[PDB]
């Protein structure tokens, strides 16, 4: 037993990173197959940045002015596009560490691990969400720029997220691999802020099943709701409304426990209206939601 | 920016991660060179386990009982040893993928990260402490006993712990890379309760300089403090007790925020007695721990 913030092995994805220069600015890359992909500002100077026009910008390039390089070895360009905000950096190697993998766009309040990188150079990892309002609060330095976000299938590395700016708020914003980006974000300088972030409320109920799997029980009460009644509350306290689809994932976590999803429903109103009077849930003294039931069920059987 | 609880890329450990059977037990083993490390309760039936005389065990043992697969290869067990409480297998083959390592006995209040295994092969990766009363915080179910916790620094791995067991109070314990268990546990299914678990206070005001460099400045005060003073307040709230050694690791975070290590304990002495008032500090509302000045200062430099 016992709850943490797991992300997946980085093993698949290390392989598969390297330094991307062009001109003066050096960022992350990510090599499948002979394909480079990284984020299309590697082409900016900071000067540039406060309104870019890409197009411009990248006829002024040539396939000998981005340096690859992986590890202590150069790759050769033989390509170079651009696909919306990421440029697609064709080599003469295929990358011979590609995992299986797909490029997937990942739904507002899904997780995902992101392998955090400094010239190519893997430096940690850890587990995200993706933000209601389409951000991310991760960790991110100067030079991180192009570090990945995914999720593993037993052998089939997903790749749904590339990072490419902290807002002036501190928070983050990126593309999915097809270079789009999540959220109304544009990569450019300029004041973006963040609509209102809720509370993923399918994620919090699922973390509550988690606690009562691993024996946090103090939050169980005598009490029962409807989703009607809940998102009356759920609005209030800025949460998702719940709805029947959010209701049916649930299932696992609600057959295994015993639990109906309504009376976990009628604990979280309590938790919203009361706190948590000093105790903690979990080791967390918040009600967390960057747990999805699929999270859960993962980390209570042990998928590997 | 940004602060999360990270940990070190996995690859280096996954390429080590073998599945270790004896009779009936499967367990997790880990292959560096010519050796395979893993726990000796794989000797074991659940029965034996209450009183379990390992050196009679392992008399009954030859190397052919070891069965040693990593991924769908298997290893031939050419020689084998108990060394305390983990038993060294010699394969015929050196682990191709073996990196740079050491065998390091960490601090109780040192971190390290986690790389889950089940079968031998990896599920996730989590960031850990060594509590004070030498517990463990994981996640393990069953199957996950042999996965290790290591450190990276650059290219070297240091392998620092090796899963044994969960007592019955939810909680882990485990052992260095030489069977020496962390703590006074002993790997029998018995009575073992962990002393009491104080708060590791260095970290606490690491974690406290990483929330000022991030932004959260909230807590910041007009008051300042002395080690006895600060040490009293500590002891009530079941804290370790503030050394110059913990004044001086705390430098470069004073140097670089410019504010006093005793100014920082003054703002934690009003956090102890005040609580947060509802309040959270970088997305937590409790006071964490499990940071280390060493691990804010890498993760607000960006070392890989
Ligand atoms: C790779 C993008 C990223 O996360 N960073 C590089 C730039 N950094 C500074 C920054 C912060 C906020 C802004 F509005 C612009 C630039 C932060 C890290
Ligand atoms: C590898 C050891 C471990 O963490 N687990 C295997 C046994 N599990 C059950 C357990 C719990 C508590 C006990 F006192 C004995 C056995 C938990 C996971």
């Amino acid at each position: 037993s016992g709850f943490r913030k797991m992300a997946f092995p980085s093993g698949k994805v290390e392989g598969c990173m390297v330094q991307v220069t062009c001109g003066t600015t050096t960022l992350n890359g990510l090599w499948l197959d002979d394909v480079v992909y990284c984020p299309r500002h590697v082409i900016c100077t900071s000067e540039d940045m406060l309104n870019p026009n890409y197009e411009d910008l990248l006829i002024r390039k040539s396939n000998h002015n981005f340096l690859v390089q992986a590890g202590n070895v150069q790759l050769r360009v033989i390509g170079h596009s651009m696909q919306n905000c990421v440029l697609k950096l064709k080599v003469d190697t295929a990358n011979p560490k590609t995992p299986k993998y797909k490029f997937v766009r990942i739904q507002p309040g899904q997780t995902f691990s992101v392998l955090a990188c400094y010239n190519g150079s893997p430096s940690g990892v850890y587990q995200c969400a993706m933000r209601p309002n389409f951000t991310i609060k991760g960790s991110f330095l100067n030079g991180s720029c192009g570090s990945v976000g995914f999720n593993i299938d037993y052998d089939c590395v997903s790749f749904c997220y590339m990072h490419h700016m902290e807002l002036p708020t501190g928070v983050h914003a990126g593309t999915d691999l097809e270079g789009n980006f999540y959220g109304p974000f544009v990569d450019r300088q300029t004041a973006q802020a963040a609509g209102t972030d809720t509370t993923i409320t399918v994620n919090v109920l699922a973390w509550l099943y988690a606690a009562v799997i691993n024996g946090d029980r103090w939050f169980l009460n005598r009490f029962t709701t409807t989703l009607n009644d809940f998102n009356l509350v759920a609005m209030k306290y800025n949460y998702e409304p719940l709805t029947q689809d959010h209701v049916d994932i649930l299932g696992p976590l609600s057959a295994q426990t015993g639990i109906a999803v309504l009376d976990m429903c009628a604990s979280l109103k309590e938790l919203l209206q009361n706190g948590m009077n000093g105790r903690t849930i979990l080791g967390s003294a918040l009600l967390e939601d960057e747990f999805t039931p699929f999270d859960v069920v993962r980390q209570c059987s042990g998928v590997t």
